[PDB]
């Protein structure tokens, strides 16, 4: 998170840590709990790692440095990784994680609210975005759970930003003008929140940028909206009902 701050104990409860364990245990991707044993992230997070073994989720976490081998985590049962995604590529940058075991809420771990897939229309006022990434381009990952209120921007005016680049409909960006505020290298998959009519939802998965909060160059992030129908098939049981 680029321009931000530190966030408080129970702030944003639906927040978790992706990290991955190879010769050592690093963070890699933010996450957002969206039920006892369902976890959204981004796809790009997995790309030439296997799906099995290597991933520890952690939740319930403010500070990174928190964490030793006795932190309590959640192990991944099944990675669903949307049908078109392409490796290194942008779209349908979105994923579930299916836990090994559901997790208790408590006021410091809980699920965000989906948005319905009807809320595509919705053009929301009150938005943040949460990570331990870098707090500046080339930089490293951050200790203290950051966070930051960044204002969206339409399709069309993100789509100026990026003409090299297809913004779909399937996309929504975030940032100023100005720049200085946006998510970066390790806020990936993390949560892009809005507080409408009272309650938080989930807007977005952090997806990329063209560095991180240059001037005019707006944070993607996959639209949670129009990934609903997709969610709601894959979290059913597949034993069937
Ligand atoms: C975040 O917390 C620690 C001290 O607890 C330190 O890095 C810094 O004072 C805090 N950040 C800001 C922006 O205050």
């Amino acid at each position: 998170i680029v321009g931000g701050t530190n966030s408080s104990w129970g702030e944003w409860p639906w927040q978790v840590s992706l990290q991955v364990k190879l010769t050592a245990q690093r963070h890699l991707c933010g996450g957002s709990l969206i039920g006892h044993q369902w976890v959204l992230t981004a796809a790009h997070c997995f790309d030439g790692l296997p799906l099995q073994d290597v991933w520890r989720i952690y939740s319930g976490i403010l500070n990174l440095s928190d964490i030793t081998k006795d932190t309590p985590f959640s192990q991944i049962k099944e990675i669903i990784i949307h049908q078109n995604y392409k490796v290194s590529e942008g779209n349908h940058d979105i994923a579930l994680i299916k836990l090994q075991a559901p997790l208790n809420y408590t006021e410091f771990q809980k699920p965000i609210s989906l948005p319905s897939k009807g809320d595509t229309s919705t053009i929301y006022t009150n938005c943040w975005v949460t990570g331990w990434g870098f707090s500046k381009e080339k930089g490293e990952i951050q200790n203290i759970l950051q966070k930051v209120n960044i204002p969206l921007v339409t399709n069309e005016e993100c789509q100026k930003r990026y003409q090299d680049y297809k913004i779909t409909q399937r996309m929504v960006c975030a940032g100023y003008k100005e720049g200085g505020k946006d998510a970066c290298k390790g806020d990936s998959g993390g949560p892009l929140v809005c507080k409408h009519n009272g309650m938080w939802r989930l807007v977005g998965i952090t997806s990329w940028g063209e560095g991180c909060a240059r001037r005019e160059q707006p944070g993607v992030y996959t639209k949670v909206a129009e990934y609903m129908d997709w969610i709601l098939e894959k979290t059913q049981s597949s034993d069937g009902k």
